[PDB]
């Protein structure tokens, strides 16, 4: 009520069409609460639709407010696509800021790969293991991500953490990339704090933004390189064993990751082609996009 926040009637919800449920996860992507929006389609005004709300702590800075309304605006920007979660309207009056995305019920692209581990990989830790993936799965998973890195690239959002963590899976297997529409903090960062969830992000970073912080959608590339790597992992963890300061050693003096146990040599290669030294050397989202498809359509679903 003290600030102005931004009306805008083709998205805004009325607060008695929000029907508040259980809040979502650890917190990894805000304070998110799953709710029940009524008539979120305007033509079809009794039907309710699960979605996903975001809005702020109790402790929010006037700074987390003015983040939280950019990120909004960052969305209807960019656009509506598949492979990312999108916006579905927001509550800007008679109450607090609500910012109202879409319901992803199957967890992020790490959790979801490492229930569906067979148990035989490393150990599969959920206590109801699901179904395993086909190889095809698995390619289409890479793909669906790629789809939406070239559309998000081709809206000059670069993405800075593209990584598993930030891939939530829909009731229906759709990937989606989340966490696209954030402003990139103004101050320098330590390349040894963990998220909340405990990730260590400098681990998908290319190394010209390790050393000088440029990012670039070919420094996207080579984290998507890492994405894949953690697919094929089914939810591995990158550089096991290695502390931060020897992985800067490490790529500095050139050598990569070793190639995941279940990976064809070209997936492999792909990866390896994500991770050249050299940006202008990388492979663009739309070649990955263009390759996964061929990759996708000759990989078989039956093992
Ligand atoms: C740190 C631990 C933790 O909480 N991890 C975790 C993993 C997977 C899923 C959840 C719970 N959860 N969060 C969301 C979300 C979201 C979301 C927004 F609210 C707003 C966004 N803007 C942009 C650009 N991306 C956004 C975004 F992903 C969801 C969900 N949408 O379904 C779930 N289930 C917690």
């Amino acid at each position: 009520s003290e600030y102005e926040l931004p009306e805008d009637p083709r998205w805004e919800l009325p607060r008695d069409r929000l029907v508040l449920g259980k809040p979502l996860g650890e917190g990894c992507f805000g304070q998110v609460v799953l709710a029940e929006a009524i008539g979120l389609d305007k033509d079809k005004p009794n039907r309710v639709t699960k979605v996903a709300v975001k809005m702020l702590k109790s402790d929010a800075t006037e700074k987390d407010l003015s983040d939280l309304i950019s990120e909004m605006e960052m969305m209807k920007m960019i656009g509506k696509h598949k492979n990312i979660i999108n916006l579905l309207g927001a509550c800007t009056q008679d109450g607090p800021l609500y910012v109202i995305v879409e319901y992803a019920s199957k967890g992020n692209l790490r959790e979801y790969l490492q229930a569906r581990r067979p148990p035989g990989y490393s150990y599969n830790p959920s206590h109801n293991p699901e179904e395993q993936l086909s190889s095809k799965d698995l390619v289409s998973c890479a793909y669906q991500v790629a789809r939406g890195m070239e559309y998000l690239a081709s809206k000059k959002c670069i993405h800075r953490d593209l990584a598993a963590r930030n891939v939530l899976v829909t009731e229906d297997n759709v990937m989606k990339i989340a966490d696209f529409g954030l402003a990139r903090d103004i101050h320098h960062i330590d390349y040894y704090k963990k998220t909340t969830n405990g990730r260590l992000p400098v681990k998908w970073m290319a190394p010209e933004a390790l050393f000088d912080r440029i990012y670039t959608h070919q420094s996207d590339v080579w984290s998507f390189g890492v994405l894949l790597w953690e697919i094929f992992t089914l939810g591995g963890s990158p550089y096991p064993g290695v502390p931060v300061e020897e992985l800067f050693k490490l790529l500095k003096e050139g050598h990569r990751m070793d190639k995941p146990s279940n990976c064809t040599n070209e997936l492999y290669m792909m990866m390896r082609d994500c991770w050249h030294a050299v940006p202008s050397q990388r492979p663009t989202f739309k070649q990955l996009v263009e390759d996964l498809d061929r990759i996708v359509a000759l990989t078989s679903n039956q093992e």
